[PDB]
RNA sequence: GGUACGUACC
RNA sequence: GGUACGUACC
């Protein structure tokens, strides 16, 4: 069942029920989406009784939230009274969006489905005037160049144009923002915190920002905060894995004569060594670029030794050199690759390989954070009958490696822990992705009980419905104040704890403290804009709105300048600098995957196993990855990744990470 | 592929 | 603005 609100929910709803644009700030577990449904039904029922056209769009930022808001909230209470539909880019609908607007009263979709129609591109459109109410889920993203903010910039442009036609009357939707924390925008001062709150208010055209105050006690009974802990590890353990890896890196640096201005295993080392790899490739210095590539792989092993067990560090290097054997070795079905440097670096590893493998088997040198994590898990999974937990970590590799650490250790299995990792769907990582369906099944098994502990990246912090946790561990991960409150929001079972496990040397404890500081500033700043007199608030809101419109015009003029011709360019291999393609030889498939056409192109490469296929293309002369094969219309075609080539010009040699960075448009 | 946001380091 | 890690949308 029956559509009602709690008193704290009604308190924040009241102005939206009277037709005012507002932002609603309700904590995690407060039922913000239930408030959205009550306001949707109320809004539509009033439009019926006034014989008027009622229409609502609910905008979300993740695809699963479309289906989730339908099932749990929107269909149960509205389906029998109004036409309701959930829509996404993933679902190939046979109806166009403009028709979906004509047929349905409540549209729940991802924001880019609306923007695609407002833009058109391919050209009677949809406009924001078609909708009488627009609800934005997770409205703290209504910021900068986000899709939310682009939708709302059209709304403000239509608001200003409306006053021009009064003096010489196009209808404007009501707007409702829903969030748990609008944020502080990286501010370190209360002034800049209050500036950020007003900017978000300005972007959503809010009459007022809305929080629970009269029924604050009721809200505190509904959602109980977890107990906070900070488990620090000083790491005064001797670290012979770090020491011997550094000796290998030092040896390599003397060979190539590349010397850093920065500590081993640190972030500026990683920047330097990647810069040095790029430079050496441009300048045809195979010795330097190959060494810098390996040095990076050793620099990875140091920083994963810092966060996870040193066996995973071993495996990172061990797998790299396994793949190096495969590419450099002349196999059958092929129509020397091994340089001096290649031979030097391979033997260096094999020599010092024995020690590292067997040093890695001794857990006494195996990372103090892991014991602190172990101890925290043991004491918490023995605390309750049917517990559930999440470990938040920085890298995908770290998520998978922690899963193996939990599995390759029978005392966690003994005490009832049944772990599984959880990572992103994107394909920009050097680790492989989980698909959206695999993500869904893991989260479903977590609610079932089949799975007990998630080792998650930031995938698990916002939006998605996850079962109430007894423990949330931030394992070395400290991002922003919004993510912090969202992570703390997952721990909402009876007797739940939120814990930061980190090295004192990482500076993550100090960054957690500024995010606590920022969170406190946020509440003071919300309080200040609520107490601000209307005339003062209105003027500041108008300023931010006007200068936000100007902000898009500037970025429009930036992107206009860079707006080629092929055959200007050749393609050299980054490792060995052999001539391979001209610019005329390249053609594109569905304007995304680039392919070579040259008639005698097969002679310049070999095929190896390890998106279309799982067959790599590698350089004949040197074994450098160029990309992979693909099947298109029954033709075996070579897909070349731009990362792998030095691109020469006629007038200059440069390396690009994306095909779009080249100032050249290619054929179909 | 394209784009966006978050964080760290320059 | 750059590099990397992470996430997402089309
Ligand atoms: N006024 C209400 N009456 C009954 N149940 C409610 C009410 N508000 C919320 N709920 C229930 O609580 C749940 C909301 O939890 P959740 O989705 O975690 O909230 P939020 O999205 O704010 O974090 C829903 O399953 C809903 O059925
Ligand atoms: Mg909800
Ligand atoms: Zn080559």
């Amino acid at each position: 069942g029956d559509l009602t609100l709690r008193d704290y929910q009604m308190e924040v709803a009241k102005p939206a029920l009277n037709g005012e644009n507002i932002i609603i700030c309700l904590p995690t577990g407060s039922g913000k989406t239930r408030v959205a449904v009550y306001i949707t039904k109320d809004h539509l029922d009033k439009k019926r009784k006034a014989s008027e056209q009622g229409k609502v769009i609910v905008l979300v930022n993740k695809v699963p939230l479309v289906e989730q808001h339908l099932r749990k909230e929107f269909n149960p209470f509205l389906k029998h009274w109004y036409q309701v539909i959930g829509l996404s880019g993933d679902s190939e609908l046979k109806i166009s969006f403009p028709e979906v607007v004509k047929r349905y009263d409540v549209i729940i979709c991802t924001a880019q489905i609306l923007e695609n129609s407002l833009l058109n591109a391919t050209e009677e459109s949809v406009r924001l005037s078609d909708f009488s109410l627009i609800i934005i889920d997770q409205c703290h993203h209504t910021q900068k160049e986000g899709v939310y903010n682009n939708i709302m910039r059209r709304y403000l442009k239509e608001k200003i144009k409306n006053r021009k036609q009064a003096k010489e009357l196009i209808p404007q939707p009501q707007i409702l923002g829903l969030t748990a924390s609008p944020g502080v925008g990286g501010a370190r001062s209360n002034s800049k915190a209050e500036e950020h709150i007003l900017k978000i208010c300005a972007n959503l055209d809010a009459c007022r920002i809305m929080t629970v105050k009269e029924h604050a006690s009721q809200l505190k009974n509904q959602v109980k905060e977890p107990f906070k802990k900070t488990v620090i590890a000083d790491d005064k353990r001797r670290d012979p894995f770090r020491e011997r890896i550094i000796e290998i890196m030092q040896d390599i640096q003397k060979y190539c004569q590349l010397y850093p201005k920065s500590e081993f295993g640190s972030q500026p080392y990683e920047q330097w060594v990647i810069r040095e790899e790029r430079r050496a490739a441009k300048e045809e210095k195979r010795k330097e670029r190959v060494c810098a590539e390996h040095l990076k792989k050793y620099n990875d092993a140091l920083q994963i030794n810092d966060t996870i067990r040193m066996v995973d560090a071993y495996n990172h290097l061990n797998n790299f050199y396994k793949e190096l054997k495969r590419r450099k070795t002349a196999e059958s079905d092929d129509d020397s690759k091994q340089d001096e440097t290649d031979e030097f670096l391979m033997r260096l590893f094999h020599a010092k390989k024995k020690q590292l493998k067997e040093l890695a088997r001794k857990p006494e040198y195996d990372n103090e954070k892991l014991m602190k994590l172990r101890n925290t898990l043991m004491e918490e999974f023995t605390k309750t009958e049917e517990p559930r937990g999440i470990i938040f970590t920085k890298t995908r590799q770290s998520a998978l490696a922690l899963y193996h650490w939990i599995m390759d250790n029978p005392k966690f299995e003994e005490v009832g822990i049944k772990a599984h990792f959880l990572i992103g769907a994107g394909h920009n990582s050097e680790t492989k992705p989980m698909t959206q369906n695999e993500q869904r099944e893991v989260i479903d098994k977590f609610r079932g009980g089949s799975i007990n502990l998630l080792i998650a990246t930031t995938v698990a912090e916002e939006g998605l419905d996850i079962k109430e946790c007894n423990i949330v561990i931030r394992y070395g991960l400290v991002t922003n104040e919004i993510a912090m409150v969202q992570a703390r929001g997952r721990a909402r079972a009876d007797e739940s704890t939120y814990a930061l496990v980190a090295s004192s040397g990482s500076g993550a404890v100090e960054r957690e403290d500024v995010n606590i500081f920022r969170e406190n500033m946020m509440y003071k700043a919300i309080r200040r804009v609520q107490e601000m007199p209307p005339e003062e608030y209105l003027n500041k809101i108008q300023d931010f709105q006007l200068q936000s419109i100007v902000e898009k015009q500037m970025k429009a003029k930036r992107d206009q300048r860079k707006t080629k011709n092929p055959s200007l360019i050749t393609f050299l291999c980054k490792n060995c600098h052999k001539l391979i393609c001209s610019g005329e030889d390249i053609q594109v498939i569905e304007n995304m995957h680039h392919v070579s056409v040259k008639k005698d192109f097969q002679h310049l490469y070999h095929k190896r196993e390890n998106y279309q296929t799982n067959v790599e293309i590698i350089c004949k002369d040197c074994g450098q990855v160029w990309g992979n094969m693909m099947v298109y219309r029954g033709l075996d075609l070579p897909c070349l990744k731009i990362r792998n080539f030095v691109v020469a010009f006629e007038d200059t040699k440069e390396i690009f990470k994306k095909w779009g960075e080249l100032p050249i448009i290619f054929p179909d």
